[PDB]
C-alpha cells in the first residue's frame, strides 16, 4: 500500500498536463501500483485500480470534453489547446492498445502455463511443483520507462519474473529497448515475452523458462 501513495505517484507523472483520458490514468495506475507494491500486486483486485483512477477524474481532472468517441478530462479553469489534446490522444492510443490486449494476454499466458495453478490479475503467479513464474502485463514502451522496477523485480520473487507485452506495428519500440537495455536485462535475468493478440500466440523477446517442457508453448 497505500492507495494514497499510488495516487501521489500518478499525480507526479501527470504534472502540467491539460488533458487526460480515463484509460491513460488506469494504465499508469497499474504501473504505479507495481512501483509501490512489487510482488504484492498478485493480491490486488481491480477495485484498487478503480479507486485510484476515480482519484483523478470523479491535481484533479474534473471537467469533461468529448472529442469524437473519446472522453478527455481537464482541470477547473485550465483550457486544453490542440497540443495538449494531441499528447492526451497519443497516450490514449497507447493505453487502449494495452487495455484491449490485456485479457487475451492473460489467456495466452495461462495456456502457456498449463496446468500450473494461477492467481492474480495485474501480476499473475503460476505454480506447478513448487516452481513459480511471475507474469507482469505491460507494453514495451512502458517496460522501457519502468525498466528499473523490472530489473529489481527479478530478485524479489521466489521464481522467474516475466514481463508480458503485446506485439507492436513498428520496429522502434522493441528496437530501442534492445539497444538500450537488452544487456542489462540479460545480466539481471529479466524475461520479456511477446503476445500476438490476433494470432493468440506467445514468443520470447528476451529470456527463456528453465524447463524444456514449457518451450512447446512458444510460436517460433
Amino acid at each position: 500500500g497505500m492507495d494514497v501513495e499510488i495516487v501521489e505517484e500518478l499525480s507526479k507523472m501527470l504534472a502540467g498536463r491539460k488533458a487526460v483520458t480515463e484509460e491513460e490514468i488506469r494504465r499508469k495506475a497499474i504501473r504505479c501500483a507495481l512501483k509501490i507494491m512489487g510482488a504484492r500486486l498478485v493480491g490486488i483486485d481491480a477495485e484498487l485500480i478503480e479507486d485510484v483512477t476515480c482519484s483523478l477524474i470523479d491535481l484533479h481532472f474534473s471537467e469533461k470534453v468529448k472529442i469524437g468517441d473519446v472522453l478527455f478530462y481537464h482541470p477547473h479553469v485550465i483550457k486544453p489547446e490542440k497540443e495538449d489534446f494531441e499528447q492526451a490522444y497519443f497516450e490514449y492510443k497507447q493505453s487502449k492498445k494495452f487495455l484491449d490486449a490485456f485479457d487475451i494476454m492473460r489467456e495466452v499466458t495461462d495456456r502457456f502455463f498449463e496446468g500450473y495453478e494461477a492467481e492474480g490479475r495485474y501480476m499473475r503467479k503460476y505454480t506447478k511443483d513448487g516452481r513459480n513464474y511471475y507474469a507482469f502485463f505491460s507494453t514495451i514502451d512502458d517496460t522501457f520507462e519502468d525498466v528499473d522496477i523490472h530489473l529489481r523485480m527479478v530478485d524479489e520473487v521466489d521464481g522467474d519474473y516475466v514481463v508480458i507485452v503485446p506485439t507492436e506495428n513498428e520496429l522502434n519500440p522493441f528496437l530501442k529497448f534492445f539497444k538500450q537495455y537488452s544487456e542489462d536485462a540479460k545480466r539481471a535475468g529479466l524475461k520479456i515475452w511477446v503476445v500476438n493478440p490476433d494470432e493468440k500466440t506467445i514468443d520470447p523477446f528476451i529470456g527463456y523458462p528453465k524447463d524444456f517442457r514449457l518451450l512447446k508453448g512458444f510460436k517460433n
